[PDB]
């Protein structure tokens, strides 16, 4: 802990709060890589074939997805007025140009978590009607709607421990579909979360302290309890798949706007990270589209640098950002996460760049200019990845690691990874204006 500092001089900056960025030194190319991720490109694109087949379903189900024909994807635009805002406010030039992925706004549940939890979701469901002959894989998955579906999904439960997005995205999918459904929260938890659930059949359960323990506890229950699915998002692999599909839809995103991706003209993607699945996920499906000239950097609040600590000292989830005296508060609720997945890390360093922390006044003031200058209301979670670009473009080291020329800086793309505030009510949306400077 000290041993740690001892050993990690780095740990001393994390301890103290300090805005802090590394760069990885032991990436490598994505052949040298993959032996390592424990899944490929044939499980990604498993992953595509099964959302593929609940298209025609969602369309029906969720009718916002019907114009795009039960397709659950976000928009990418461009945030030329955000950079120049960044380049004056922060004093560093922002290279090539500034784009943002808009997970914030994926319908259904508008966060990052449309991707992995309703994959997740509708995965379970999937399996659970082969495995009882009531459905085939050249079905029209639209007969899952019916009342005798909806029926035999109502003999199986999910439940999640999530006061956030998690939470929102398995529960309304979850009961979309027909499983029984608990959320178990915070009694502190936002009630317009537990509005929204309420109204779509979720059962709320609050608790007035000892939260963690309660969902430890219900995750305890339902580890003997065989038709109850307890969401794992620190162990799951298909959460990661579910979020991995967005490298090829972006990678289609990218060729419809007629934009290139090689090594003259490099892409470096900035992704919040909570527990890492998201981050990790989406990194994995970009890496499979665009390879070694993909350059994936996570992003994580100071007071929660759990991926950063785990993968920086090599302890991965053997170490919490508790164990070094960091308290992991931040209004990054979504990143509020101590301790780092059980197998992102692993799975990922060789193909990860770097990863950087930020305090919450950043968080907060970028959010202000983003909605001044693009029109655009994220939560603080979604921010991270927005102070990357000036990260990387400072770092003269980083640069000369990876031997970018300046033409290829110049040509270089910086995407920011958005991952929630579409359904953030008003209210409290006007709170996190009111906290930017
Ligand atoms: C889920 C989430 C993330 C990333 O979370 P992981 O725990 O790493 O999968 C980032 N931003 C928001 C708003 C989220 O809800
Ligand atoms: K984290």
């Amino acid at each position: 802990m000290n041993s740690l500092i001892a050993q990690y001089p780095l740990v001393k900056d994390l301890v103290a709060l300090k805005e802090t960025t590394w760069f990885n030194p032991g990436t490598t190319s994505l052949a040298e890589g993959l032996p390592y991720v424990g899944l490929t490109e044939q499980d990604v694109q498993d992953a595509h074939a099964r959302l593929s087949r609940f298209a025609p379903y969602l369309a029906k189900a969720f009718p916002e997805t019907a114009a795009t024909g039960g397709i659950i994807e976000s928009e990418l635009v461009a945030i030329p007025a955000m950079q120049k805002r960044l380049e004056k406010e922060y004093q560093q030039p922002i290279s090539g140009q500034l784009l943002l992925k808009k997970d914030s706004h994926l319908p259904i549940s508008g966060s990052i978590k449309a991707r992995g939890g309703i994959y997740e979701v509708l995965a379970h469901a999937e399996k659970l009607a082969l495995e009882a002959g009531l459905l085939t894989l050249d079905d029209d998955y639209s007969k899952l709607l019916s009342p005798e579906f909806k029926q035999f999904f109502s003999q199986y439960s999910i439940a999640v421990g999530s006061t956030g997005n998690l939470g929102l995205s398995i529960g309304i999918m979850s009961a979309r579909i027909g499983f029984k459904v608990t959320v178990h929260m915070s009694a502190d938890a936002r009630a317009w979360k537990k509005a929204k659930l309420r109204s779509h059949g979720v059962t709320v359960v609050e608790y007035e302290q000892d939260y963690g323990v309660a969902v430890e506890e219900g995750r305890k229950a339902a580890q003997s309890d065989p038709n109850c699915f307890f969401i794992d998002d620190e162990n799951s692999r298909t959460l990661f798949l579910g979020y991995s599909v967005a490298g090829q839809r972006l990678k289609a995103q990218f060729a419809q706007q007629g934009r290139i991706v090689d090594a003259d003209n490099p892409l470096f993607v900035y992704l919040p990270c909570g527990v890492g699945g998201g981050p990790g996920g989406v990194a994995f499906g970009l890496k499979l589209a665009f390879g070694d000239h993909v350059h994936c950097f996570f992003a994580e609040p100071t007071h929660s640098p759990c991926m950063l600590l785990g993968v920086h000292t090599g302890l991965h989830d053997q170490i919490s950002v508790q164990d070094i005296g960091i308290d992991n508060l931040t209004a990054a609720d979504g990143l509020a996460v101590g301790r780092a997945s059980g197998f992102v890390g692993r799975a990922m360093e060789r193909l990860l760049d770097g990863f950087y922390t930020l305090s919450d006044q950043t968080m907060y003031d970028m959010l202000g200019w983003l909605a001044q200058e693009e029109g655009i209301r994220l939560e603080p979670s979604a921010l991270a990845g927005m102070a990357g670009p000036q990260r990387v473009c400072a770092s003269v080291s980083y640069q000369q690691m990876h031997g970018f020329s300046a033409e290829q800086l110049r040509n270089t793309t910086h995407l920011v990874w958005a991952t929630g505030g579409g359904m953030v009510p008003e209210e409290e949306m006007n709170q996190y204006l009111a906290k930017g400077r």
